[PDB]
């Protein structure tokens, strides 16, 4: 007997994962919860340890979605914390219909839909931006950013279905899936491991404007805490969301705090150097990193799904992509994180998960 | 019969003027408050219809302090929010020596000092920076800062006297106060109304770095609201804090806002022009003020105390000045507001209170 069911879409990932710790705690509000989580891959091993039913599915296939998600009587929220490896309109667009369409007619007491977009939808897409800071209420971008999709796909279905909707937009995230598309903590967790591995100095290779721009991101708990919040209290139901830790701060001093939590020597970033291809200068490391993995006795995990080197180098060329949390605040909303102690937290729990070496 | 007693040092000015608000309100923390609060000035007739005792004396004179403030043994609580127009170490530190000798000897149940400086403490004086954002506990740069001087005090005379301190580094300060030495609000908001006056568009004078530069401020109420919380919660007692609203902001969005707000044309930041002084622009307006003054039958000030054209200057070449609210915050300080609306309702409250005029 439980007060709330969640199905987690996206249970594998740098979200979802969190939530998945989260929503299993005693304080947490609309508690006592059941977790469904949904991802493509077999439960890896770390999640087999976890009290959440796994489903794997591939949820961009609608017959087999339909056989395993509608059998899912008990459903009251869903939270849609996934997309596929890319940008396609089309194919992500599929994916949460395919879980509406499973879900909705199957679930009578259905109430909310929180869908995770992201702060993309203020300045574009990775394949003319917004001026920030951002705010919630900035109109659209005349691009093809599958986040306009998903958003009339869950306004056009929990309207006409009588069900509360909420959107949430994150900043960076700050978390410890290894089973992400884009994790930066362990990315550069990586990148600092096999600096140590080849006797090398922790580089920058980054622009110079990201080195000193103010910079923000979400640690994976609070966006978790976030979505849990526009779940349940109905002061927050079908808003538009911004999801940020609170405050800012520069990855001048996170690459600081990196060498140190690494004992490696530090080379910021050089006076007139340019910002060099992070994916380039680990595009053949992978046997490096399984003998890593074998000789630390880590989780195995291949180069290209822990790391996402390309992701690094697309945050180290970003400048003025601050978010806004008054409106969040203004609702009552009043979680936060110090960003340098959530990154710090962030390495902790991958070392303790085993993830990454360990001191 | 009250709870606590405040000494506010500094009544009149862009925070003492909050504190004498604040304090009053029936849920402020510690009370009821009676109120005492110091100014060199003559009383000003706003002022007087505050339920707060007023007391007129120069504290850079120490008889006359002594004389003012000995009798007065109730006090429980100081608020330092003073200084003296200059940045000399040797007379700013002369009125607070001053307050202190005048009133530990003399009210025996007198319990915490909360003294006001400011960020400068982080990147020098107006007369070699530490990079942003800034956090409390960054060492003293190697310069004549007279907020060196003033916490030495602080911390020589509670710690022989047990009682408990608290430093306050606020923001760039919204605020309404008409006699202060430094708000930019009243300055924009004169400027505007002389362009408005003189059929003139809301000119952009500053540089283009403090026109697209992220930049934070403090209300007055919550700096005081901050200032209280120090003064009576356990936790909060003996730290070096600062205090901002919490977020961020851009002066290119506030332009906008204030021509919106006077409803006139607005001229922003113009690629490849300089800063210009509006010091130099406002150089001999003192009559237009004047007549606008008596024309919108305003109380009377003068323009060299309404506005303060010589910081605006300052804060129109200042950049990278951000300053972190974590500390506050993880000690349970969550107070905040929205820049932008903090900024609309400065405009508001001086309307209000007939220092500008309405509409
Ligand atoms: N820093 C970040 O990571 C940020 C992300 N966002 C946004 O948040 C949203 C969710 O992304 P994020 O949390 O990063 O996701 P991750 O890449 O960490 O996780 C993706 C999850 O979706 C699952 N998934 C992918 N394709 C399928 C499929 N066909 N069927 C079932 N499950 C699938 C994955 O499992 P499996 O591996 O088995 O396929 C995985 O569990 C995205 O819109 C993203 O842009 C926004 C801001 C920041
Ligand atoms: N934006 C801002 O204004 C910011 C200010 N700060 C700092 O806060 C501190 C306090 O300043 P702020 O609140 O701006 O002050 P204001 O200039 O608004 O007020 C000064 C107050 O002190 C009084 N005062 C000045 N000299 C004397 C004197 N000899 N005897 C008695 N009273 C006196 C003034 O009254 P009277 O007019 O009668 O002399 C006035 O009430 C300063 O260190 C300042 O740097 C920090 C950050 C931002």
């Amino acid at each position: 007997s439980y007060k709330s069911v969640a199905l987690v879409v996206g249970v594998t990932g740098i979200v979802g994962s969190s939530l998945a710790e989260v929503l299993k705690l005693p304080d947490t509000p609309g508690g006592p919860w059941k977790v469904y989580g949904v991802a493509r891959r077999p439960c890896p091993v770390w999640l087999a340890k976890k009290p959440v039913e796994y489903i794997q599915c591939d949820v961009s296939d609608n017959q087999e979605t339909i056989s395993k998600l509608s059998p899912l009587k008990d459903i009251t929220h869903i939270f849609y914390v996934s997309w596929i490896g890319s940008e396609d309109c089309q194919t992500n667009a599929t994916m949460f219909k395919n879980i509406l369409n499973s879900v909705i007619p199957n679930a009578s007491n259905l109430q909310h839909v929180c869908l995770q977009t992201g702060i993309k939808h203020y300045f574009g897409i990775f394949e003319v931006p917004h001026d920030s800071p951002f705010t919630e209420d900035l109109p659209r971008l005349n691009v093809p950013n599958f986040y306009h999709d998903l958003e009339d796909i869950l306004y056009e279905e929990t309207g006409k279905n009588n069900l509360t909707w909420s959107v949430h937009r994150p900043a960076l995230v700050f978390g410890f899936s290894p089973c992400s598309m884009m994790n930066i903590v362990s990315t550069l967790c990586v990148y600092a491991t096999i600096c140590k591995h080849e006797n090398k100095a922790l580089v920058y290779p980054g622009s110079k404007n990201s080195w000193n721009c103010y910079a923000d991101a979400v640690d994976a708990d609070l966006v978790a805490e976030h979505e849990i919040w526009a779940a349940v209290d109905p002061k927050a139901k079908n808003q538009v969301l911004n999801c940020n830790n609170g405050d800012v701060f520069k990855w001048k001093h996170i690459w600081k705090k990196l060498a140190e939590e690494f004992g490696i020597e530090m080379v910021g970033y050089v006076e007139g150097k340019e910002q060099v291809s992070l994916a380039e200068l680990m595009k053949d490391k992978d046997q490096v990193w399984d003998e890593i993995v074998k000789k630390n006795n880590l989780v195995p995990t291949k180069l290209k799904e822990i790391a996402a080197f390309w992701f690094a180098d697309i945050a180290f060329c970003s400048e003025n992509l601050i978010s806004s949390m008054n409106k969040s605040k203004e609702l009552g909303f009043l979680g936060f994180r110090n960003s340098m102690k959530s990154f710090v937290s962030c390495i902790d729990k991958m070392r303790d998960y085993r993830f990454i070496p360990a001191s």
